[PDB]
């Protein structure tokens, strides 16, 4: 009848791919611009931030997460990330703690029209959120870049940063030392210097500071509460568990903190230890004026990223259309479309090889 | 490693592996046994569901139905309700996937479709329901609604009861001209029929129409008999029913679950009170029906993730059986955990 539809699977090898061929730089520079414009949107009211996102807690082995992500276009298309958070998982499996896909729905038809790893897209739009608010909140001339937890999230925060700011210096710190050792290697590629320092250092030296850990609930702060500079901005990345947070509550409450969403971020980000009353006005509402943001980046501020599906949406966009150029992914008949839309049963087999 | 992907070509190689009567026995039992661990506390129910509404062409939903087996595997099916499909797209009304997760890790190891498994579980949820209410001697079986899911609603029947005749109806003319060539294959007659003939006349019916929010009842309150059994098949929109009030007052009523068919099924027009022991409990504890194979009986049926999942797992094996699907590298494992940008040869 319509023209036979298929979903379009972009794996890892295609994924890489597009990384060679558009280049590191470039593709997190597009990331970087699509979610600006799209942020503004919402700041502007023209387009909404993503429902509330669902999910299953696991206990085993560590306290985890699971959570479906969606975002609908009416009209166009439904976008829904799965996603674990599985903290064990380097240590004892040997796998990113950060396992998804991102699926695209026809929003219209319903059919799974695409299919992708979520494990970059995921690290590349929260790098390019983060890179969004530090333009923003961030000194322009900003030097060093602290890093506390360097896991996967931080290799992609030291790269959207490096892009945006001047920096100079990366001061890197997580609990498990061989993850910080070899943080050094994972960054060579952004040119930026990197040095072991511990918490207290980077409060005090850095400019700049994104916190993505997988500190366990309860047993944060990840950053002491001790002497920072005055202009520092923070983007607060670590974020699964409620009751998981990374900064104290002291310096919160000296801070202008800004949510992605603010809803989630009260119920699960860094928000979860503050009364609304001390939240000011969100990263959309920013990005859409940011004359809003004036004077913020000279005192003490946070930006409070949860991540929400309307990022993996536009992240997804970039990754389809370089897809598109460079004739990449599969094509897979997934979903049962009988030739008889009313008889389950009006099945087609694999046809016969010619003898 | 890599994700295990079964597509329309390969679920068709498993149908004719196994054959159309096999495949439905084998989900049949595998939720007979399933609903019963529910029923005695071994498994729970899938939680709520979620959805999003979709005003255009005609108002429809999409849907995520969950299903977590603690330390084994995730179960999530993707399921659009968009009933204007078969007519402006030649798609059917109800299109989805199935896919696994594995619960300790979070990673993708399967990925399916959900068109066929939707319709053969739900086939197999009302032959459940039906060899516990319906008479054993069964032998005219009633249809409102001839799409898609009244395929596998006499499929699944004329396997657990002995129907001679399909009555059916269909608000489309085109559809329900066409039920007899979908139906021949099961060696039931069908005979069009208008509802309040259909209730008159059929020992079990079962309601699966794409009625509009407010627009119900599909089968009218005009007599009908003693023993019949309705497996109340239709629902997508909170507000939408098929059946009349005055008869589900009258009824011995089960719901699939509970908590969701009283939001979003028949068990909307009741409250929880006068509802009976649910399909898990009966299927536990079929002796707690006895007697209501006799008299009216309403299974509210309104699908949930537990019943995919099962129904997956049929699937999954028989695929196995045979070397079917493809295994495609997806998800990217950097060999490096800490590094997104490792990717990946050689
Ligand atoms: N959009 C978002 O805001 C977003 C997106 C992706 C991931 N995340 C979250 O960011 C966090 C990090 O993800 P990841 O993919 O980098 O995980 P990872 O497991 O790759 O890295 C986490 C690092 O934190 C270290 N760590 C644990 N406790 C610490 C502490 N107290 N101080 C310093 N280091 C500590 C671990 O040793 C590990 O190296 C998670 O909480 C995840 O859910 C958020
Ligand atoms: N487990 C469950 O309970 C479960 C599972 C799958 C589908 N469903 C539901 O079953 C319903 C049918 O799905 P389908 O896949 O067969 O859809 P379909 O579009 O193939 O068939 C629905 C049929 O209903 C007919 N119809 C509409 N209004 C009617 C009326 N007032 N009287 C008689 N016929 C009418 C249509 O003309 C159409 O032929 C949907 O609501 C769907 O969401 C339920
Ligand atoms: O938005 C994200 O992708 C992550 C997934 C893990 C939990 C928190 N946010
Ligand atoms: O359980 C199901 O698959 C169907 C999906 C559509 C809404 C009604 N229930």
């Amino acid at each position: 009848r319509g023209s036979h539809m298929e979903t379009w699977v972009l794996g890892r090898r295609d994924v890489a791919e597009v990384v060679a061929a558009v280049g590191r730089d470039e593709l997190m520079r597009r990331i970087i611009d699509r979610l600006t414009g799209g942020l503004a949107e919402i700041g502007r009211g023209e387009r909404h931030l993503s429902p509330l996102r669902g999910g299953l807690e696991r206990s085993e082995p560590v306290p985890g997460i699971w959570e479906w992500m969606p975002h609908r276009e009416p009209g166009d298309h439904i976008t829904l990330k799965t996603v674990g958070y599985s903290p064990a998982n380097p240590a004892r499996f040997g796998l990113p703690t950060i396992l998804g896909t991102v699926a695209r729905y026809d929003d219209t038809t319903g059919a799974l029209t695409a299919l992708m790893d979520g494990v970059l897209l995921t690290a590349l739009r929260t790098g390019a959120a983060s890179a969004v608010a530090s333009r923003l909140l961030a000194r322009p001339d900003s030097h060093t870049l602290g890093l506390i937890g360097t896991g996967a999230q931080a290799v992609t925060q030291l790269h959207a940063l490096s892009l945006v700011l001047p920096l100079q210096r990366a001061l890197v710190w997580d609990t498990d030392p061989a993850h910080r050792e070899s943080f050094a290697r994972r960054a060579a590629f952004t040119g930026v210097s990197v040095e072991i320092a511990e918490p207290a250092r980077i409060a005090a030296e850095a400019d700049v500071i994104s916190t993505a850990t997988s500190v366990a609930v309860g047993q944060g702060p990840v950053l002491p509460d001790t002497g920072v500079r005055e202009h520092l901005h923070i983007n607060a990345v670590g974020a699964d568990l409620v009751g998981k947070t990374e900064l104290p509550l002291g310096l919160l409450e000296r801070a202008f903190v800004t949510a992605d969403h603010p809803e989630q971020a009260l119920r699960e980000g860094e928000c979860q230890q503050l009364s609304a009353d001390r939240l000011g006005p969100q990263l959309a509402h920013l990005c859409a004026d940011p004359a809003a943001a004036a004077g913020r980046q000279d005192t003490l501020s946070v930006f409070d990223s949860t991540g929400f599906a309307f990022e993996d949406a536009l992240a997804m966009e970039v990754f389809l259309e370089a897809a598109a150029e460079r004739d990449l992914g599969i094509r897979v008949g997934i979903e049962h479309h009988p030739g008889d839309a009313l008889d389950p049963y009006a099945l087609q087999p694999l046809p016969l090889p010619l003898a």
